[PDB]
């Protein structure tokens, strides 16, 4: 059973970005295929290094929105971002031509779902896994067997009972980042709230309790914040990804046809990053 290596692509890109490219300062093309190839060189050596040799990018595609604003439609309601974003694109289509790996990009799919979903399929098939991700919420995958996840800025293992108070204090308080608010307040708190408005605190033994067992949503809350629970269930936990996203997801994995090793060189030749041409071994 080959290792699998799952990428938070889109986010490494662009948080690499932020940090190497100067602040007033143009964006080209150049400028970030480069950014981007070395970024992949860089991860896909820890990976394989470490035995995880089948290589996955997962990409945030919310050029439509985004599947859970179907569900709640406030949920995720100087730098040269234009620039970044226009190139990267295009540097995102050129893997999809000419690179060795599956390239999992769906409008309205966020990277975090190909992961929550190809971990749990590819775990429970017998793989041993690899996360690189700075993202606490993927421990939320660490409870299935073979499961690792590393931090590339901080280059270290993401580890984690803690697990599920963790995911559960989301259900419960929220996650301001992605607009998913407390289940203490109206579901658009964050797309309407006054400056005069505070989320009242949720206490820990309760969020505990409720970590411990779900069923106790049932008592230590009010069918208020209980049908608020239920609503933030499909927001933050991976499990509660709805059937035909995850079919759809797995389809794409499936019929992904990668290109002829053949064609990185000539990539490389043709964008003329000719340096890189002496390492496709190392892709
Ligand atoms: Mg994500
Ligand atoms: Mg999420």
């Amino acid at each position: 059973k080959e290792g699998i290596c799952l990428i938070d692509f889109s986010q490494i890109a662009l948080s690499t970005a932020l940090v190497n490219f100067p602040d007033k300062e143009k964006i080209n093309l150049s400028m970030v295929r480069h950014l981007i190839l070395n970024s992949i060189k860089f991860n896909v050596k820890k990976a394989k290094t470490l035995g995880y040799t089948k290589i996955v990018l997962c990409i945030d595609n919310a050029k439509s929105g985004y599947w859970r604003r179907d569900f709640a439609y406030y949920y995720k309601k100087t730098w040269d971002w234009e620039g970044y974003f226009e190139s990267s694109h295009k540097v995102i289509d050129e893997l999809k031509a000419y690179m060795p790996y599956i390239v999992m990009d769906i409008d309205k799919y966020e990277a975090d779902d190909h992961i929550a979903v190809l971990v749990k399929k590819f775990s429970l098939e017998g793989h041993k896994i690899l996360i690189i991700s700075s993202d606490g919420d993927f421990t939320q995958l660490h409870k299935y067997p073979n499961v690792k996840q590393w931090s590339p800025m901080h280059k270290k293992w993401v580890k984690i009972g803690s697990a599920e108070i963790d995911c559960m204090t989301k259900i419960l308080k929220g996650d301001k980042k992605d607009n998913v608010a407390s289940v203490k307040v109206r579901s658009d708190f964050w797309f309407t709230r006054v400056e005069g408005e505070r989320t009242p605190s949720m206490k820990t033994s309760i969020v505990e309790a409720i970590a411990n067992d779900r069923e106790q949503a049932k008592v230590l809350l009010t069918e208020s914040e209980y049908n608020r629970y239920k609503e933030n269930l499909v927001l933050i936990d991976f499990d509660y990804i709805p059937d035909n996203i995850a079919s759809n997801i797995v389809n794409y994995y499936n019929s992904y046809k990668l290109p002829p090793r053949g064609k990185i060189y000539s990539y490389f030749v043709k964008a003329g990053l000719s340096k890189l041409t002496n390492s496709i071994n190392e892709f």
